[PDB]
């Protein structure tokens, strides 16, 4: 509870009866929301927090055993909302936080009135008749690079993830990626790559907006379609008219339009 609010840098800003949680992805912290935030705070009470793996959290809180599955990140989210006494919210999750929000919405359907998923996938690895975008041998090599030379890996990865040639966004994403402890960064990647949410998507009861960009290195277009086909609530796909995996960094004004629409009623 209380200690958790401090450890994970929880901030509540804005005001309103429509509560929105913004939950960041891999390689960033809650500062990734800074350019979308002013579009939301007149209208909504906004809860921000850092995942335990963020470089902005003291890394000695990272318990490798506890956080070897996403359910432990879910537990942290739920503990924060319970400590804040929030009974109902919308949840916006990027990347791993999209996965966390799917799981959280199944655990606590009363609490999650709507999900907005950005850069989201239920499964990165390819399977029989499922295209996730990644092969085992490919990711084995990346995980080796992450260990052998984290800094060179991160330098190469940041522009690929941003996608669009937006140097300020590359610099900003790099800043936070370099802030992650290397062993923690590898462990979150391993944990996410072993996660497969396909079977539980139909348990989601909340309406969902899947935000998809025109090219996302982590998320093939067919994954967005899979989510629309299999999530259990009323689901739509909103296509942004720019590319990248981190549109909150690279195209925040455009993303804010989608968020205002998705968060209007729930
Ligand atoms: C896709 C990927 C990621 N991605 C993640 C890892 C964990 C959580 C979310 C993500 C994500 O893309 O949102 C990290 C390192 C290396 C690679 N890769 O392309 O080889």
């Amino acid at each position: 509870g209380a200690k958790l609010l401090q450890i994970l840098n929880v901030r509540v800003v804005g005001s309103g009866e429509r509560v929105v949680v913004l939950s960041h992805g891999f390689g960033t912290d809650q500062s990734a929301w800074s350019r979308v935030l002013p579009y939301l705070t007149r209208d909504h009470r906004v809860v921000l927090y850092d995942l335990v793996c963020a470089g902005s959290v003291n890394p000695d809180h990272f318990d490798f055993r506890r956080y070897d599955n996403l359910d432990a990140y879910v537990d942290d989210l739920l503990a924060i909302l319970d400590a804040l006494r929030i009974p109902r919210c919308a949840f916006v999750g990027h990347s791993v936080s999209a996965m966390i929000g799917i799981l959280a919405s199944i655990r606590r359907p009363d609490l999650f009135a709507k999900l907005v998923l950005i850069g989201a996938s239920p499964r990165f690895l390819n399977d029989s008749d499922y295209h996730g975008g990644f092969e085992l041998e490919e990711i084995q090599q990346v995980f080796d690079a992450m260990g052998a030379n984290y800094s060179a890996w991160a330098t190469g990865y940041a522009p690929l993830a941003v996608g669009a040639d937006v140097p300020a966004a590359v610099q900003e994403f790099s800043r936070t990626l370099f802030n992650m402890r290397p062993d923690i960064s590898l462990h979150v990647c391993q944990t996410v790559f072993k996660t497969d949410l396909r079977g539980v998507l139909g348990m989601v009861r909340a309406p969902c907006v899947v935000v998809q960009t025109t090219r996302d290195v982590s998320v093939p277009a067919s994954v967005a379609a899979y989510l629309k086909a299999h999530l259990g609530g009323r689901t739509t796909v909103e296509f942004l008219q720019t590319e990248g995996h981190l549109p909150h960094l690279s195209a925040p004004s455009l993303l804010a339009q989608v968020l205002r629409r998705a968060l209007a009623r729930y």
